[PDB]
């Protein structure tokens, strides 16, 4: 079963998922001396007021918060056509503050990265959406260690109750607006799922401004287990895929 270790990690993925060496694989390094400011890029339209969080789950790769995708949390605008519905969010993080993000900015690795996953509604269901180049829009947001993020506290406090693979808790009344920074300045490029099946169905939208999270908050991420309860203890850390080659895609910025 795929994972992040020496024996099942990103370097083994191409064997079951040959697309791993594709033309638009994610994440990528965002090189700012090559990123193209695009004045035509619209401001992002995040509408999360109606988001209906359901539960949080430890899937053995990370923990993910599922939403009711009817409920009308939607991402639109920015570089996107049509309506993308929020279906879930999750994080990738490191074994120390100095790494854990998937995207990098001039090779800088952040402590973590939040991904808010949305799907294009012309495709009827998530499953069909992922089979299309414009099937998904993932909003990526970096995490740096600093002051606490109040909107994160419910997430981290619940982690104690979902330590091992397959564990879930109820997670109603979670407002994902609280995971957002001040600015919605962004980079964007066509990419992929950063986990298997690595499908090239994603319009990546990566925010310029990281959110500040406390050391106390990020530490809780590192107490999760990859393994199931009663299995050999595998700590859930460094669950990130390294930056992939851009292969001459244009990363467009909405700010200079
Ligand atoms: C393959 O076809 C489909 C899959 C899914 C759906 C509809 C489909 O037609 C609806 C919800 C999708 C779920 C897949 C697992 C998700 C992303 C979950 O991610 S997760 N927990 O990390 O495995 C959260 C929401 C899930
Ligand atoms: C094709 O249908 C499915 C897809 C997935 C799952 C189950 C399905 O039935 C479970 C894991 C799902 C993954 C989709 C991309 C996720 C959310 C990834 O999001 S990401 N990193 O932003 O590209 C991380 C976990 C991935
Ligand atoms: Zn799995
Ligand atoms: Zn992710």
């Amino acid at each position: 079963h795929w994972g992040y270790g020496k024996h099942n990690g990103p370097e083994h993925w191409h064997k079951d998922f040959p697309i791993a060496k594709g033309e638009r694989q994610s994440p990528v390094d965002i090189d700012t001396h090559t990123a193209k400011y695009d004045p035509s890029l619209k401001p992002l339209s995040v509408s999360y007021d109606q988001a209906t969080s359901l539960r949080i789950l430890n899937n053995g790769h990370a923990f993910n918060v599922e939403f009711d995708d009817s409920d009308k949390a939607v991402l639109k605008g920015g570089p996107l056509d049509g309506t993308y519905r929020l279906i879930q969010f999750h994080f990738h993080w490191g074994s120390l503050d100095g790494q854990g993000s998937e995207h990098t900015v001039d090779k800088k690795k952040y402590a973590a990265e939040l991904h808010l996953v949305h799907w294009n509604t012309k495709y009827g269901d998530f499953g069909k959406a992922v089979q299309q180049p414009d099937g998904l829009a993932v909003l990526g947001i970096f995490l740096k260690v600093g002051s606490a993020k109040p909107g994160l506290q419910k997430v981290v406090d619940v982690l104690d109750s979902i330590k091992t693979k397959g564990k879930s808790a109820d997670f109603t009344n979670f407002d994902p607006r609280g995971l957002l920074p001040e600015s919605l300045d962004y980079w964007t490029y066509p990419g992929s799922l950063t986990t298997p099946p690595l499908l090239e169905c994603v319009t990546w939208i990566v925010l310029k401004e990281p959110i500040s999270v406390s050391s106390e908050q990020v530490l809780k991420f590192r107490k999760l287990n990859f393994n199931g309860e009663g299995e050999p203890e595998e700590l859930m850390v460094d669950n990130w895929r390294p930056a992939q080659p851009l292969k001459n895609r244009q990363i467009k910025a909405s700010f200079k």
